[PDB]
């Protein structure tokens, strides 16, 4: 029935990087539909402030400090989540990311390593770590936050976009290999979005404006609902038409 | 706020081909979120039966007999819709379509003409006719029902898939040209779905099953919600991973 | 051996629309590698002038007046080609096309019919008609001339781009259905090219210039060579990076 | 003129991994059109054997032992190439790669690091190192050897395909950022090819066979010719229709 198909009541979720921007919007959207959410960031003081605000509003959100670019910390994170949720995870949102803007000539080995670790390896390893919990839930949804620039060339975005292009492909492999476990995997590819993390861009957007965090968060929540049960392996741009505009 | 973003209360919608299959599911999904819907089919007796059932359930659905492959009938349809809705249309769902399965060698000129008229020209002309009403609503959403086979080669689908490939491109042009009028246009590309209209296919689906009409209808409703305000020009496959499966 | 792989010696070819622009370049490129070419246009006086120039240069090119938007004329054309080439055709280049630039609101039913007939139906029917000759050659190559704007939205190009989008899909169906007959089918999708048929466009091209007819013709010849024997079903943009430029 | 457009006479080229498989075919194809080639591999004994055979045939090929997964060795390689070619490099072919086939659950951190280093970082850093020589040549062509599985999900290919997906995106950034330097960048995405490096795959290929190294090498040579001067930023599959087959 419609009511059930459009609900996240009784679900559990992990959202990485939930203290700001898109991740923060995703946490609130998910709890809005009844999910219990676990989140993280590298900043202890900002995380407690977020968690306190959410507890004031009686949202069921918990979290811990975690740098998802660290293998040991990812392992620790998956351990706590599995204990808190009793080994059952409905939802994994790989939102934490990193950004460097330089011409190709300018990129350092350190820049490369940083972007690969936080944008690609983190998501990959966390999917691995989360697979038992996702499988155990009986209805699993992985959503990667990619970027629309993994389909076009934006000045300065070479390694950033390439790591997101890798995520787009990983989406397809996850979708197919774990379909048997009733786990779906999709990617949301935002255009420019107004965030703490963030002229010529908006000129390229048919809508003539940048997006808002909730314009990404809504689709993330939808993709986790029973209503999205036949959607998997997709890369969906949320960019006001940016990438298909001539 | 969340409640408003996920609502179609106070909206008006035209869904072509709403008496069976995907179109029927789309009508019910839209009214479920509070939309007033106008629909059509070529069959007078089946349409009255559908309309009677919906009125019994107190859904606000009206409709008339219309063959959308006929220019005169499309013009008549747009006329009634505009009068019934007082010149304001929030939503246009181009769902009515046609299907012929033959090897390329087998296709007749008549087959070609039939598929182009019902799958491409109908959608194009109705967008033209509906543009003033869509613009007048202040928040317009066009959703074409395409096909996932507009990205791969399925035996017998050559002209069918080609007309849907044309729809996919038209989506991009509509999205960009009418963004100024706060109209969004997107395409949903289903894989095999269980319908009155419809072995080796399901072997190619990671999920190992065909889809259900509501698995398409949910996304159609989502794309019309305020929550989808930064999504335009996209072609989204609803195919259980069919097209990206090796 | 290399010499053979990069040769069209002893091959036969049909190029539609060979009296101007891209088609004219394709005829000369093909004869340059030793092909015998048949071509056509709607203009009797321009065709004889082209044929006379080519005979002066001792190229083996023949041709007749044909409007490829007419079914009867397409049938007549395939009849002459099959007789001249003794029932064996190595190469079919669907280059003849049509162009209308209007906003979506502006397009007439007549505009729509014209573009579908010359850009899509002509190519489709000619592939059907040519299939026995292509199969009989033992090594068949079909190349459609599409457009890079079948992947993005250019103002005024809605129906034009949509017909080329249909061609792109048809390419995939042809490639798969006729692989058994050792026929390959590919599409070349030019950006803006300097032609008799043809500011903001070149600003969008990384190279900062429009293309030349021979920059399309070279790839057409390559795709017909033995060297391209594992290339089929592809849509290759020749656009100086236009479609992937941010 | 045609002769010049289809020639690599007087050009200089670096092909990584030229002692076997696709890379070996690419070296021979390039010298066949008159290029002077520099190549490498990790195996000293196999490289000298290849170089001796080529010198016997009077091909102008030189080379040194280099593990392109090592930064110091890449720097050393670019140093020798620049000295041997007097600071002018027309062609860079990033062919050296690595392959691991495991389910997603099975991949180790070491597997991940290995594939990223050899498939992505190596190509990226070598483009950086080669940029001055490529720019100095006045006509530069970079060709990455990707994989067709960067568009679909093949069992066991998750990290492999993801690194190639990253290469596909990097192609687009290189194409746009360095167009000003008259450098073109494209990717060739092979399906299964018969190589020393290499049942259900061939069932998925319309042609019903795997490809040969020269079926990739031909396109690599073409993309470096003056005839390809308006082709940049493209990812071209050489897969007998594998990725678009239903
Ligand atoms: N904003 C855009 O325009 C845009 C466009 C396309 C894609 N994206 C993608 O969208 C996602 C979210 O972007 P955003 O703009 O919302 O970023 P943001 O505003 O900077 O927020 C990032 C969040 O992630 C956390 N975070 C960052 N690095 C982390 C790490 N290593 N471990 C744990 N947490 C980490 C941050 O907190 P701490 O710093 O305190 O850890 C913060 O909570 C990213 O994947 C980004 O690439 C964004
Ligand atoms: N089902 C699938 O597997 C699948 C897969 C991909 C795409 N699609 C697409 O999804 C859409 C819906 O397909 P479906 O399978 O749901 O079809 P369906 O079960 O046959 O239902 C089609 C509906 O459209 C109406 N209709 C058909 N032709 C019409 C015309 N010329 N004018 C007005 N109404 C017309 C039909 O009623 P009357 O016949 O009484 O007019 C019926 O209400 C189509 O665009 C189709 O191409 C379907
Ligand atoms: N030029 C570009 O910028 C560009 C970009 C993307 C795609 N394209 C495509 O490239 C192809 C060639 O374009 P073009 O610019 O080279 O065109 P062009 O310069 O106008 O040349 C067109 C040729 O086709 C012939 N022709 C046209 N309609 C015909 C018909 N119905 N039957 C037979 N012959 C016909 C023309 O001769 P008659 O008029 O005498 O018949 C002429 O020989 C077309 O498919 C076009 O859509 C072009
Ligand atoms: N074969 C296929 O089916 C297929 C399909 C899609 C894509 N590809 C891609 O095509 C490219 C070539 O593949 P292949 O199958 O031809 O491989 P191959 O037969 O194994 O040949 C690889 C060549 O690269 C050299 N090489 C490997 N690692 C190297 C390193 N770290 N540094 C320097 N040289 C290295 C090898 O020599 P040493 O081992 O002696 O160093 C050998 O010369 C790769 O990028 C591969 O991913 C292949």
């Amino acid at each position: 029935s419609l009511e059930k198909r459009w609900s996240l009541e009784g679900t559990t979720a992990l959202v990485t990087g939930g203290t700001k921007g898109i991740g923060h919007a995703i946490v609130e959207e998910l709890v809005g539909f009844g999910a219990r959410v676990y989140t993280c960031s590298r900043n202890e003081a900002e995380l407690r402030k977020c968690l306190q605000e959410w507890e004031n509003l009686k949202y069921d959100v918990t979290g811990s400090v975690c740098d998802v670019s660290s293998r040991t910390e990812r392992e620790k994170l998956a351990e706590e989540v599995s204990s808190v949720f009793n080994g059952k995870l409905n939802i994994l949102i790989n939102n934490a990311g990193g950004y460097v803007n330089k011409p190709i000539d300018g990129f350092t080995a350190e820049d490369f390593s940083f972007l690969v670790a936080v944008n690609l390896e983190s998501a990959f390893h966390l999917c691995q770590l989360a697979h038992p919990m996702l499988k155990a839930s009986g209805t699993g949804s992985i959503v990667h936050i990619s970027s629309c620039c993994a389909q076009i060339a934006i000045p300065g975005h070479s390694i950033y976009s390439s790591t997101k292009g890798a995520i787009n492909q990983l989406t397809r492999n996850l979708a197919c290999e774990w379909a048997k476990d009733n786990i779906r995997t999709n990617s949301i590819a935002p255009g420019a979005i107004r965030t703490p993390g963030t002229d010529r861009e908006v000129s390229r957007v048919p809508f003539g404006r940048i997006g808002e965090p909730e314009e990404v968060a809504s689709l993330a929540a939808f993709l986790c609902m029973p209503s999205a049960s036949y959607i998997t392996g997709q890369v969906i741009c949320v960019d006001g038409g940016r990438t298909i505009n001539g």
